[PDB]
């Protein structure tokens, strides 16, 4: 039979809108006029008249059963996150709010005044006054790697992601003290950051693998460790659980996930803290990358991570350019799309499965080209859905001109056109290319029906139900991924 351990194992598709007021809990639906849009075009096309545009807040994504770090790697680098086993990215067309996958690391970390006053106080208040310094460190990570072992007063420690009542303690008074009262019960919190769908030796590992985790600060240049998959960093005082970091440990570096403090340890600037000991610990086990999640730039609560700097993914083009590089013209809440100056205006949406852009030489945002009211991106769709009818696929066009709701609902339905989903064309070129007839003998269904899995053998004789729900999670994960999936129908 088969390995499980390399499986993606996944329910199909949700495509999931409803009105940003009260869904968004970024903006809550409450948007200037001049962060309304995605992009220029849009705000023309409604000038004047923003009234009738009810903001919505959408997401594209599936529930996990199963995903190894690999893959969940990969996910991240294509826009998704995790909300505990679901799998998700929003629309970044239709959104409300303009969400960006960042990630960064110590080279790309200006260590500003803010953040060396973060550690100054962070050691001042653990370290003992015996300790004696080196006259220089080489880095900031070093210093650190140098006093903290040695506080008497202070650990850190590395765990399994395992649920305790004093961890949930410790996450009540933290969402009380940050107003996030989203019911916050034991089930939830066990749900959002306890549970997940990692394999068993990604979340449990062994006594040598904590151990060795757990010795990260004595690490030497060129030492790995084999952690991957997520944990729990219970940061203690003096005995009590003051702090608490949910990680996943993943090939290219760390994602964090959500951290928690105890709101009487205002003055130990533990959120600040806890993202330079990350980025540190990325540093010292030899991984490239400290992922924050999701940057918003018009939403305080997220825009924090352009502090510790680094690189925004472009989902269009598969590749990461320098937030630096880009800040200036995404602080209105812009999609942002990457195009080559030198390249020619394109006449549809930027091909993935096939002149790659290359952010050091002069580009441009082509946001309005492609996906603007008067782009290729939704005429092309059209075309390609009729192409998609002759295979059996249940697609149906998208003939409202606007991609927003006017003021005067299937689930399983995602729009034609949407940033960093496989466009319609590409999906035509693989089944007209036979590159579809690679799912045979490898991609697996679970029948629910029949409380079985199968391989499927003939993807193109399968029901037009099933082909549409195996193309759309091509759209979101592309052919290669989806080739070692098992997806529940
Ligand atoms: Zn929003």
């Amino acid at each position: 039979a088969m390995d499980f351990t390399d499986k993606l194992i996944i329910s199909r598709p949700l495509y999931i809108s409803d009105n940003a007021d009260p869904k968004c809990g970024y903006c809550n639906g409450k948007k200037d006029s001049s962060h309304k849009f995605a992009s220029p075009g849009w705000s023309d096309f409604y000038k004047g008249d923003e009234d009738k545009v009810e903001l919505q807040s959408s997401t594209v994504g599936f529930n996990s059963e199963l995903v190894n770090a690999e893959t969940y790697d990969k996910l991240c680098n294509l826009g998704f996150r995790r909300s505990g086993s679901f799998m998700y990215k929003t629309d970044m067309l239709r959104n409300c709010c303009r969400l960006y996958t960042i990630r960064t690391n110590e080279k790309y970390l200006t260590m500003s005044k803010e953040l060396k006053t973060s550690l100054k106080r962070f050691k001042k208040k653990i370290t003992s006054p015996e300790f004696k310094p080196q006259p220089k460190y080489v880095s900031w990570i070093d210093e650190l790697c140098d006093y903290e072992p040695k506080s008497t007063s202070f650990k850190a420690v590395f765990e399994p992601a395992e649920f305790t009542d004093e961890k949930y303690d410790l996450y009540v008074r933290y969402q009380h003290y940050i107003h996030s009262d989203e019911d916050n019960t034991p089930s939830q919190f066990e749900s959002f950051l306890c549970d997940t769908p990692f394999t068993d030796s990604e979340i449990t590992g062994t006594e040598k693998e904590w151990e060795q985790l757990n010795n990260w600060h004595n690490l030497q240049p060129g030492e790995r460790v084999t952690k991957n998959g997520p944990a729990h960093e219970c940061y203690y005082h003096n005995g009590k659980l003051i702090a608490l970091s949910v990680l996943d440990f993943l090939p290219s570096g760390v994602s964090s996930v959500y951290f928690i403090w105890d709101p009487d340890y205002y003055d130990w600037s533990l959120g600040k803290v806890s993202a330079l000991r990350e980025l540190a610990l990325v540093s010292k086990i030899g991984r490239p990358y400290y992922y924050l999640g999701y940057y918003i730039d018009d939403c305080p609560k997220m825009n924090y991570k352009a502090k510790f700097g680094g690189e925004i993914l472009d989902v269009c083009n598969q590749k990461y350019v320098p937030l630096s590089k880009i800040h200036q013209i995404i602080k209105h809440n812009e999609l942002f799309v990457g195009l080559n100056s030198t390249v020619a205006s394109p006449d549809s949406e930027i091909l993935i499965t096939s002149d790659k852009i290359n952010f050091d030489e002069p580009f441009i945002n082509a946001v309005d080209d492609i996906y603007g009211p008067n782009g290729n991106a939704s005429q092309n769709a059209i075309t390609s859905v009729a192409k998609l009818r002759k295979y059996g696929i249940n697609y149906s066009p998208d003939l409202q001109r606007s991609i927003y709701k006017e003021i005067p609902k299937d689930v399983y339905r995602i729009p034609n056109v949407v940033p960093g989903l496989v466009p319609l064309m590409e999906i035509v070129s693989l089944f007209e290319s036979g590159k579809m007839n690679e799912l045979n003998n490898n991609v697996v269904l679970f029948d629910t029906k029949i409380n079985a899995l199968r391989i499927v053998r003939d993807f193109i004789s399968e029901k037009p139900e099933i082909k549409t729900v195996i193309t759309d999670v091509i759209r979101l994960i592309g052919l290669d991924n989806t080739k070692k999936a098992i997806i529940i129908i």
